[PDB]
């Protein structure tokens, strides 16, 4: 089965793209080299088409099945209720897409008549027709890299406003709840950063020879087939449902996740899906599930000792007890010979590694730093890179996502988010008085709009009251940002140490909510230091979904 059938008429923008980086009076401040950031566009659409267009084999054995009936059992335990239209409506992003059908995001959290009586419509057809193929509108992706010494723009497929309401109506509580069950400790999701740190650092602890790697398959959407999307649904039915969600998840299951027609901007069929939709809500649920049933049975067919998966996504990290470096590097080309035969290759092959530290999953590692007293404190980071030129773009231009933002509530404890994020971004939001203005920006893939000067209180639950006292970062990580400063053209450390003192004497000025961020966002700058104390999960990831 190929993944894509293609027509012939081009993937085409909805509006106006830039792919070069537009430059104000902020940027050279940040960022000099300006010409290695782009943005990608449609224009790459026919590059990617490419490489994700293939033909899927799979060959399923009895590890495969034994893992699908241990899975489906705890399945069998979860009890998952409908959300009402009202329900389903609140969740739903302000600024997301509007309807073909003459309403958008804000009539539809309004419970505006037109909106709801179309969604009304559109549940009783879930019901009554379990055959004929829902539309999918296809884009071209515009995001923002640095130059890989150029990217084709990555593509996404959903449908209409009126049927993503009613997923999150038929299968939301199925979602949040599900795969925390089925796969236990595994799901990523489940932890906070600080809580991930501390499961991955037990884990490790918990192998007499640890011995981990990641596993990262390629183009995984294209990889999931038929087969993967219906055990994807086997598995929801298996949970205590109203036989109204019965229907709809068969049913959305038969129109829309196994696949369907693809249509441009501009209305023109592009070709047909036979593999996983990246804008439907069970994508992340769905990437995971499969994810986690393909490496389970790819870890016995290896015989891999004493397992601990994590799971997020397509992104997988197995750590292990080790049987010996030749051993290990044989047992890992058994598990990659076993998901190839279950439809997923890698891109890269596995490495066995033997330091907790040198394993790279979802783009972060756990680094070690110390707090105030001189214990050590683990912390995921990340090559800052992507980061610091999205900040760039973000810094001269207004963006649906604001990724700055999100960056440094995820990577809050991390030596580039602390001096260079905090200290750019707090600068601009000073100028402009505009602390207290709520933002746009996405959590594990979860829209959520926060206000700057709810920082601190968000780090501290988030990573606790450590993140804002860590130093004596280690000479790597500290390399690696030095190194990807003067590759960008962005100022040394040293230059942006003094300005966290500015921003700090700034924000401390202004007395309030706003001296307690430069308080605790910014006690790093300072070498007499101010003592910190305290300072007064949700299950929804990607998917088109938002909380207040
Ligand atoms: C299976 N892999 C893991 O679960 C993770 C490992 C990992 C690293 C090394 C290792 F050996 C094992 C695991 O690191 C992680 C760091 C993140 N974060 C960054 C981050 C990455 C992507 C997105 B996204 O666009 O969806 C995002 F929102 C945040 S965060 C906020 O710091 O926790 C995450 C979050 C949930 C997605 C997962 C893992
Ligand atoms: C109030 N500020 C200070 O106390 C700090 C001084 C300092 C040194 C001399 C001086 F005269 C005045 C100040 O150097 C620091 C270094 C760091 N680190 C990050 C780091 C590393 C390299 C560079 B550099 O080459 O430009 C850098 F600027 C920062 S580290 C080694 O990992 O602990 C920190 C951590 C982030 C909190 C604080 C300070």
């Amino acid at each position: 089965s190929m993944s894509y059938t293609w027509t012939g008429a081009l993937i085409t923008p909805c509006a106006a793209e830039e792919s070069k980086l537009p430059i104000n009076a902020l940027s050279n401040s940040l960022l000099r080299h300006h010409n290695m950031v782009y943005a990608t566009t449609s224009r790459s659409a026919g590059q990617r088409q490419k490489k994700v267009t293939f033909d899927r084999l799979q060959v399923l054995d009895d590890h495969y099945r034994d893992v699908l009936k241990e899975m489906k059992a705890k399945a069998s335990t979860v009890k998952a209720k409908l959300l009402s239209v009202e329900e389903a409506c609140k969740l739903t992003p302000p600024h997301s897409a509007k309807s073909k059908y003459g309403y958008g995001a804000k009539d539809v959290r309004n419970l505006s008549s037109r909106a709801v009586n179309h969604i009304h419509s559109v549940w009783k057809d879930l019901l009554e027709d379990t055959v004929t193929p829902i539309d999918t509108t296809i884009m071209a992706k515009n995001e923002v890299f640095c130059v890989q010494p150029r990217k084709p723009a990555r593509l996404i497929v959903f449908p209409d406003l009126g049927v993503r309401v009613c997923e999150k109506m038929a299968l939301y509580d199925v979602v949040s709840t599900l795969p925390q069950v089925v796969m236990g400790s595994s799901y990523g999701f489940q932890y906070s950063p600080g809580q991930r740190v501390e499961f991955l650092v037990n884990t490790w602890k918990s192998k007499k020879n640890p011995m981990g790697f990641s596993y990262d398959t390629r183009c995984f959407d294209s990889t999931v087939t038929e087969n993967d999307i219906r055990v994807e649904e086997s598995i929801y039915q298996c949970c205590d449902l109203a036989p109204e969600a019965r229907q709809a998840i068969k049913s959305l299951t038969e129109r829309l996740y196994i696949g369907g027609p693809l249509t441009n901007s501009k209305g023109q069929n592009c070709g047909y899906r036979r593999c996983r939709a990246s804008g439907v809500l069970t994508t992340s649920c769905g990437n995971t599930l499969t994810c986690y049933l393909k490496a389970s049975a790819a870890c016995r067919a290896a015989k891999l000792q004493d397992c601990t998966m994590l799971v997020y996504g397509d992104d997988l990290v197995v750590i292990c007890e080790s049987a010996g470096t030749q051993e290990d590097a044989a047992s890992l080309r058994v598990f990659t010979e076993a998901m190839t035969r279950y439809s997923a290759p890698p891109g890269d092959p596995p490495q066995p590694e033997y330091d907790l530290e040198l394993i790279t999953s979802c783009s972060s590692n756990v680094s070690v730093a110390h707090d105030a007293s001189g214990k050590r404190v683990y912390y995921l980071t990340r090559d800052p890179t992507t980061p610091l030129a999205r900040a760039a773009w973000e810094t001269a231009r207004h963006t649906p996502v604001n990724s700055w933002l999100g960056n440094i509530i995820m990577y809050a404890p991390t030596l580039w988010a602390r001096m260079i994020l905090m200290t750019h971004f707090f600068s601009i939001l000073l100028a402009q008085e505009q602390l207290e203005k709520a933002l746009d920006c996405q959590i594990y893939g979860a829209c959520y709009s926060i206000e700057p000067l709810d920082l601190p209180q968000i780090i501290e639950r988030l990573h606790g009251l450590s993140a804002f006292s860590l130093h004596s970062y280690s000479p790597g990580e500290i390399n690696r940002v030095a190194s990807c400063l003067r590759k960008l053209g962005v100022p040394p450390l040293r230059v942006w140490r003094h300005r966290a003192r500015s921003v700090r004497a700034r924000l401390l000025s202004q007395g309030g909510r706003a001296a307690t961020c430069g308080k605790y966002l910014f006690n790093w700058a300072v070498k007499t230091k101010l003592k910190l104390t305290p300072i007064p999960v949700a299950g929804y990831s990607g998917g088109d979904i938002y909380h207040s």
